[PDB]
């Protein structure tokens, strides 16, 4: 018998299939970590040593892609004992996050973008894909390689940059400063093959989002590198967060916070203002103590609550993330694709989570966890 191993052939059969897009009963094939074929009645002897798994009766979609974590912790707002602990990769996919973009908070005297650096690494290493965030609420952004645009253009796990506009803890940043540092890592990006973005901590400022289109005012970065975040947290910043994301922008919704908007509440509120789910993205803010259940909670009551299907309430953690931050390989379930797929009850409770054509969780319970968790 010859050992083809190595190719970790895997086929998930008979689930329903969203891809998001619903893709009625259809068959998943799985070699190297990477999607190989999506067809109806794939011959379970298609390829030598293949795990079959049954998933008659399954929902079978793509594992989530949460752009807004505190990877190596934060908190410390009330003091030190305040700082949150790092990420516990079980809690990430069990969960059904397979894709994560680790940023830094108020924090960053205690916390550093090297330590961020390893994290990200070590999820990588340790089955997942983990990307990170430069800079923190305070600008100037404090970096790895002193600028914000070599570390978007040199540091490889890099997409971006973050900061804190609108709110008490911000860095009381200008014009200038905020304009430079988004331009800064949109040119790091084009540079580096990443998406270049800007991520805004928004706050309570009556203010709002002014600062990005003050922004807009006295650069060129692209309306679609800017995304605000925490758009939920009150209802005038929802509103012009709407009206941003109807001029071309992308908004971020936090799951991890339930008043004034829900966000469930957030994702239906866009479509009514008839805002393409592309350009609605849902974070969780985890670890920030935030935990990463907010995201499948706001999918099932997106489809049991409200009436979206579940294509639709997939969109905000899937595709259109993975579109924003222009994620090769991620979002979506297609051949070519990397294996990062979720098994659900028609409940959408998840029983099992693949991450790179690995299987992370096998119960609901992760059956592959961190070094030392
Ligand atoms: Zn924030
Ligand atoms: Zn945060």
């Amino acid at each position: 018998m010859i050992d083809y191993t190595a190719a970790g052939f895997t086929l998930l059969q008979g689930a329903h299939l969203y891809a998001p897009e619903d893709r009625g009963i259809c068959d998943v094939l799985v070699a190297n970590g990477k999607i190989i074929a999506v067809a109806s009645n794939i011959p379970s002897d298609i390829v030598p040593n293949c795990t079959v798994v049954d998933l008659s009766g399954q929902i079978l979609c793509p594992g989530f892609i949460d752009q807004h974590v505190h990877l190596i912790g934060g908190g410390g707002e009330a003091g030190p004992t305040t700082r949150t602990p790092e990420v516990a990769l079980s809690r990430l996919t069990e969960a059904g996050v397979t894709s994560v973009v680790g940023l830094l908070g108020t924090d960053s005297i205690s916390r550093h973008p090297e330590s961020l650096l390893a994290k990200t690494r070590a999820l990588n290493e340790e089955g997942i894909s983990a990307w990170m965030l430069t800079g923190a609420y305070h600008v100037p952004s404090r970096t790895i390689t002193g600028s914000v645009e070599k570390d978007v253009a040199i540091i490889d796990r890099v997409i971006g940059v973050k900061c804190a506009i609108s709110d008490h803890r911000s860095a009381a940043p200008d014009v200038y400063h905020l304009a430079n540092m988004a331009a800064e890592s949109r040119v790091g990006g084009l540079l580096g093959g990443k998406p270049g973005v800007t991520v805004f901590h928004m706050g309570d400022s009556k203010k709002a989002l002014q600062p990005i289109y003050d922004l807009l005012e006295n650069c060129d970065v692209p309306i679609s590198k800017l995304l605000p975040t925490h758009v939920n947290r009150n209802v005038p910043l929802f509103e012009q967060a709407l009206e941003f994301a109807r001029k071309g922008g992308t908004i971020d919704i936090t799951s991890s916070i339930d008043e004034p908007v829900a966000p469930a509440e957030g994702i239906a509120r866009a479509v009514q203002a008839g805002i393409p789910l592309a350009r609605v993205t849902l974070s969780s803010d985890g670890n920030g103590v935030a935990g990463f259940e907010t995201l499948l909670e706001t999918v099932q009551v997106l489809v049991k609550d409200y009436d979206f299907s579940i294509s639709d309430a997939l969109r905000p953690l899937t595709s259109s993330v993975a579109g924003f931050l222009n994620l090769t390989g991620k979002g979506e379930i297609l051949p070519g694709n990397d294996a990062d797929l979720l098994v659900m009850t028609p409940e959408l409770r998840i029983e099992q989570v693949y991450a790179r054509g690995k299987l992370m969780v096998k119960d609901g319970k992760a059956c592959v966890k961190g070094t030392f968790e």
